[PDB]
């Protein structure tokens, strides 16, 4: 699709078996979620944003859908104030910014 | 143009007659840049993303030239750790995503 900017880019995603709401963020490297179960080991990673730093928990080769688009790919989880699609995903659905 | 998502996406801005290099955030309501003088009346506003909030001075009616294309609207000034164009800027330019 195209996708404008007036309101927020959220869009549904499904990880887990479970819908959720994401915002589609070109200013972010990695995928971040919210406290959910995956499976798997996971490694840690601190991360930065407006405010600091936090850390969070990462799960490698995870299958997601963004917006009926497949991927698979990392995963972060942990205190996000949004769930965001970032960077590493958004590169395997084929997003591109247009102006 | 059309920029894709390998890397972050930087562009170059003029603001306040000074160039800057800043980064398209889609997952941004608004644009905040590192200190500097803009002209004008303003006031205070708490901005918050991963790490918490950090506090800013809002300046609104702004004149700024994003990759060569002019808009104008709010920025706000304050101790971000990087230059963030967002959406109330990047509507004006024309901004979309695309997948
Ligand atoms: C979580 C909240 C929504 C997404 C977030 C994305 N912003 C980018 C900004 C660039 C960094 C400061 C971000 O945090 N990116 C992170 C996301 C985490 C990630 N790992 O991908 C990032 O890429 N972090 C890199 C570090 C980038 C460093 N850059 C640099 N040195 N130049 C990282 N690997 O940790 N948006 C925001 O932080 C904005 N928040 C908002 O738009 C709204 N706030 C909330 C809470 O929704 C609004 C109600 O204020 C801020 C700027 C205020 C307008």
């Amino acid at each position: 699709p195209q996708i404008t900017l007036w309101k927020r880019p959220l869009v549904t995603i499904k990880i887990g078996g479970q819908l959720k709401e994401a915002l589609i963020d070109t200013g972010a490297d990695d995928t971040v979620i919210e406290e959910m179960s995956l499976p798997g080991r996971w490694k840690p990673k601190m991360i930065g944003g407006i405010g600091g730093f936090i850390k969070v928990r990462q799960y490698d080769q995870i299958i997601i859908e963004i917006a009926g688009h497949k991927a698979i790919g990392t995963v972060l989880v942990g205190p996000t104030p949004v769930n965001i699609i970032g960077r590493n995903l958004l590169t395997q659905i084929g997003a591109t910014l247009n102006f």
